[PDB]
DNA sequence: CGCTAGTCGTCAT
DNA sequence: ACGACTAGCG
């Protein structure tokens, strides 16, 4: 996520209703609904007691989409990405602490604090996601487990023309080059839509409304793949990209101190990290549902060697990627947990 | 003031 | 999976 991006480009946002896409196709960042839904039954998930409330929670939204004539495609997060594994280690750690503290509060008799700790120690397994998958399947609603981050998969579905809008709470989708994104959608269908073409409504952006520059800005501000330099957020990044139409981005980043009129030490490692982050936003492996095969989010340019892009996702055999996408193969154990076959969104 | 860096909140009775 | 909010920084 790009911290403070939505408020930064607020002027490009538009209050809408899902009817806007009546009869069209919309992909969903389902893990948001999964988190928000799992919060409702946090204590049960923490205790280990069986639950299925989040299933219904998601199904409210799914059914609401179906009633308005929308064709939803529930997309799920798959394998851990190396570029993001750092953050995966931190969040997983936090949960652990909150799982202890909470239990520690159950022994001390404190119940409110214990619930406030349980509500911040929730981890969405593939088992839960697969529950949601079966539930949605039993409705004719297609599902698709991304090779890695759902962000990239959604971005692909949107750019390929397979879907017209993306329902999510995450702003990263904009940096991945999505066309239309629907944020903060409630159970009734009311949300904020941000169109890529309307980025020019934001005065603050200036000439930074092109996909490449926008991406560079999002990375420079501080993203999941790379923490920003000290004292740098969206404003300064946007300012840098504004004042500099260089446009070799490396030289600009090396002259960030010059463009911002402030002393900034830029390590050689941060440049390589920036390249890695950029390449991750560009070429993260996704799954083509039609051709049924692993592909990067964008076609490999001439100025990049795919061999050096392991952090952006490792390739596996197309059959395995298919089995993961269908939700048949579990993410962690790599174990066949279901047998679904659509032959007996695709083709 | 503008801006960035951390601590809290998402559910739902 | 994330964002909103704000105290305190320059
Ligand atoms: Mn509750
Ligand atoms: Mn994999
Ligand atoms: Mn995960
Ligand atoms: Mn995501
Ligand atoms: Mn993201
Ligand atoms: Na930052």
């Amino acid at each position: 996520g790009i911290q403070g991006l939505l408020q930064f480009i607020k002027e490009a946002s538009e209050p809408i209703h899902v009817r806007k896409y009546k009869g069209q196709v919309v992909a969903v960042d389902t893990y948001c609904w999964l988190h928000k839904g799992a919060i409702a039954c946090a204590e049960k998930l923490a205790k280990g007691e069986p639950t299925d409330r989040y299933v219904g929670f998601c199904m409210k939204f799914v059914n609401m989409l179906l009633s308005h004539g929308i064709k939803p495609i529930l997309v799920f997060d798959g394998c851990t990405l190396p570029s993001k594994k750092e953050v995966e280690r931190s969040r997983r750690e936090r949960r652990q602490a909150n799982l202890l503290k909470g239990k520690q509060l159950l022994r001390e008799g404190k119940v409110s604090e214990a619930r406030e700790c349980f509500t911040r120690s929730i981890n969405i397994t593939h088992a839960m996601a697969h529950k949601v998958i079966k539930a949605a399947r039993s409705q004719g609603v297609d599902c698709l487990v991304a090779p890695y981050e759902a962000d990239a998969q959604l971005a692909y579905l949107n750019k390929a023309g397979i879907v017209q809008a993306i329902i999510t709470e995450d702003s990263d989708l904009l940096a991945f080059g999505c066309k239309k994104v629907i944020l903060k959608m409630d159970q009734f269908g009311n949300g904020l839509e941000i169109d890529q073409a309307r980025l020019g409504m934001c005065r603050q952006l200036g000439d930074v409304f092109t996909e490449e520059k926008f991406r560079y800005m999002c990375i420079l501000s501080g993203c999941a793949y790379l923490s920003s330099l000290r004292g740098i957020g969206l404003a300064k990044a946007c300012k840098v990209l504004r004042l500099a139409n260089n446009p070799d981005i490396v030289k600009v980043i090396k002259k960030i101190g010059h463009y911002l009129k402030m002393n900034i030490t830029v390590p050689e490692d941060y440049i390589n990290g920036f390249i890695r982050a950029n390449n991750t936003f560009l070429y993260q492996l996704v799954f083509d549902p039609i051709k049924r095969k692993l592909i990067p989010l964008n076609a490999y340019e001439d100025d990049v060697d795919p061999e050096t892009l392991s952090y952006a996702g490792q390739y596996v055999d197309d059959s395995i990627a298919l089995q993961i996408a269908l939700g048949n193969k579990d993410i962690n154990t790599f174990e066949q947990i279901d047998d679904y076959n659509p032959d007996t969104l695709y083709f």
